[PDB]
C-alpha cells in the first residue's frame, strides 16, 4: 500500500489539471473579454474562479515532486507553493462566506440590498477579502522550509519548532479556514430556510392576502383613519403626508413620490409577515398551535393575526386548541358563532374553509404557482462541492492538534491518510467549471 497512495494522488492532481486548467481559464476569460457590465455575481465567480486557477498552476510542481522523489525548487519553491495554496483556500472560502452571507440579506430585506450591493462596494470588498486572505496564510511561509534528508533526497514539509507550535497552527487553519465559515454559512443559510417557512412556499400566501386585505399601490387611509400602503403595511403613527410619504421612501430606498410596484408591495408584505410571525412565535398562547399547523393552515393564523392582532386572536382559545389537536370540524363549526364571523363573513367563510380542508381550494385555482428559488440555488451547490472536498483535509488538522496534546506507529496512518485528503482537495478548484457546464 506504499505505492497506491502516490498513485491516487497523482491522478487526481492530473485530472484537476486536465479539467481545472481549461475550464477556469475559459470561465475567467469570458467574464473579462466578452462582457461590458460585469455583474457582482460575475465578480465573485471571477475571483473565485481566478484564485482557483492559481492553485492549479502549482500542480505541475507537486506532481514532479511526487515522482522525482525530492524537492527541486529551493527554499523559495516550497516556501511559495504552500503560500499560494494557502492563500486560495483562505480567499476561496471567504468569497463563499460572502456569497452565502449575502443571499441571506436578499431575503431578510431586499430593499437594503439595492443600497448595499453596489459594484463599487463589492469590488472594494474583494480587496478586503484578498488582503485579509494574503495575511492569514502568512504563517505557512514561516513554518514550511526544505530540509536535506539524504545526500540525494531533500524533502520539504512544515518544520514546527515544538509540538505546541504545530498544534495551534494546525487548529488555527481549521477554525479560520473552515470552521468559522462553516458556522457562518450555516447560520445565514439556515436562517433563510427557517424564514421561508413563515413566508410560505411560492407566492401562495400573498395572493391569498390580496383577495382579503385588499391590494392598493398608493398611500391611503386605513379603516381607523391612518396612513397605510399595500396590504395593510402601516407606514407611521403620524398625521402628516410628507412625514408618511418620506417614511415610506426610507423603507424602499427610492423616491416613490407615493407609488410602489407590484413587487415592492409584495416584498414589503413579507416584512409584514416576517415580523408578524415572531410575534406569534414569541406569544404565550398561539405559539404551540402554530407549530402543529401544516404549511397550508398556517397562513390563516397569519391571516387572523393580520386581521385582529395576536392579542385579539389569542381570545379564541377553544377554537385555538381544537386546531392544535388536529380536529378541524369542531373548530370550523365553533368559529361560525364569532362576531368576527358576523362583522366580516366573506373573509371568515373562506379562512375557516382553509382550516377544515387544508387546501387553497376556497381561494383560487392555478394563479399562484411560482419558482421562488433564485440563481442562489446554483450558489448553494458550489459551497457543498467545496465543503465535501475540504472537510476530509480539515478533520485531520482538527484531529492532529487534538491528539498532539495526549500521545508514533498508531498515528503513522495520518500522514498517509492526510496525503489523499490533502490531494482530494485539489479537485475543488476544478469543480466550478463543471457546475457551470451542468446546464
Ligand atoms: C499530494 C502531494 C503532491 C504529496 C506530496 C508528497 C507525498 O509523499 C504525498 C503527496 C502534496 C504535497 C504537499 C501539499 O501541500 C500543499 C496543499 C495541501 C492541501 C491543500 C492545498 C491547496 O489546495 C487547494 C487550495 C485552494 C483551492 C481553491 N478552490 N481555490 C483548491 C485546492 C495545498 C499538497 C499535496
Amino acid at each position: 500500500s506504499n505505492t497506491f497512495i502516490p498513485l491516487l494522488a497523482m491522478i487526481l492532481l492530473s485530472v484537476s489539471m486536465v479539467v481545472g486548467l481549461p475550464g477556469n481559464t475559459f470561465v475567467v476569460w469570458s467574464i473579462l473579454k466578452r462582457m461590458r457590465k460585469r455583474s457582482v455575481t460575475a465578480l465573485m465567480v471571477l475571483n473565485l474562479a481566478l484564485a482557483d486557477l492559481a492553485v492549479l498552476l502549482t500542480a505541475p510542481f507537486f506532481l514532479h515532486f511526487l515522482t522525482w522523489g525530492t524537492w527541486s525548487f529551493g527554499l523559495a519553491g516550497c516556501r511559495l507553493c504552500h503560500y499560494i495554496c494557502g492563500v486560495s483556500m483562505y480567499a476561496s472560502v471567504l468569497l463563499i462566506t460572502a456569497m452565502s452571507l449575502d443571499r441571506s440579506l436578499a431575503v431578510a430585506s431586499p430593499f437594503l440590498s439595492q443600497k448595499v450591493r453596489t459594484k463599487t462596494a463589492a469590488r472594494w470588498l474583494l480587496v478586503g477579502i484578498w488582503g485579509a486572505s494574503f495575511l492569514l496564510a502568512t504563517p505557512v511561509l514561516a513554518f514550511r522550509k526544505v530540509v536535506k534528508l539524504t545526500n540525494e533526497t531533500d524533502l520539504c514539509l512544515a518544520v514546527y519548532p515544538s509540538d505546541r507550535h504545530k498544534a495551534f497552527h494546525l487548529l488555527f487553519e481549521a477554525f479560520t479556514g473552515f470552521v468559522v465559515p462553516f458556522l457562518i454559512v450555516v447560520a445565514s443559510y439556515a436562517d433563510i430556510s427557517r424564514r421561508l417557512r413563515a413566508r410560505g412556499s411560492g407566492s401562495n400566501i400573498f395572493e391569498m392576502l390580496r383577495i382579503d386585505e385588499g391590494l392598493r399601490l398608493k398611500i391611503y387611509k386605513d379603516t381607523e383613519g391612518y396612513y397605510t400602503i399595500g396590504i395593510g403595511h402601516l407606514l407611521t403613527k403620524s398625521p402628516s403626508l410628507n412625514a408618511a410619504k418620506s417614511e415610506l421612501d426610507k423603507a424602499i430606498g427610492r423616491n416613490t413620490n407615493g407609488v410602489i410596484t407590484k413587487d415592492e408591495a409584495e416584498k414589503l408584505f413579507n416584512q409584514d409577515v416576517d415580523a408578524a410571525v415572531r410575534g406569534i412565535l414569541r406569544n404565550a398562547k398561539l405559539k404551540p398551535v402554530y407549530d402543529s399547523l401544516d404549511a397550508v393552515r398556517r397562513a390563516a393564523l397569519i391571516n387572523m393575526v393580520f386581521q385582529m392582532g395576536e392579542t385579539g386572536v389569542a381570545g379564541f382559545t377553544n377554537s385555538l386548541r381544537m386546531l392544535q389537536q388536529k380536529r378541524w370540524d369542531e373548530a370550523a363549526v365553533n368559529l361560525a358563532k364569532s362576531r368576527w364571523y358576523n362583522q366580516t363573513p366573506n373573509r371568515a367563510k373562506r379562512v375557516i374553509t382553509t382550516f377544515r380542508t387544508g387546501t387553497w381550494d376556497a381561494y383560487g385555482s392555478g394563479s399562484r404557482f411560482h419558482r421562488r428559488r433564485r440563481t442562489g440555488r446554483l450558489v448553494v451547490i458550489i459551497i457543498l462541492a467545496f465543503a465535501a472536498f475540504w472537510l476530509p483535509y480539515h478533520v485531520v488538522d482538527l484531529v492532529e492538534g487534538s491528539r498532539v496534546l495526549a500521545g508514533d506507529q498508531s498515528k503513522q496512518q495520518l500522514r498517509n491518510a492526510r496525503k489523499v485528503c490533502i490531494a482530494l482537495a485539489f479537485l475543488s478548484s476544478s469543480v466550478n467549471p463543471l457546475l457551470y457546464a451542468c446546464a
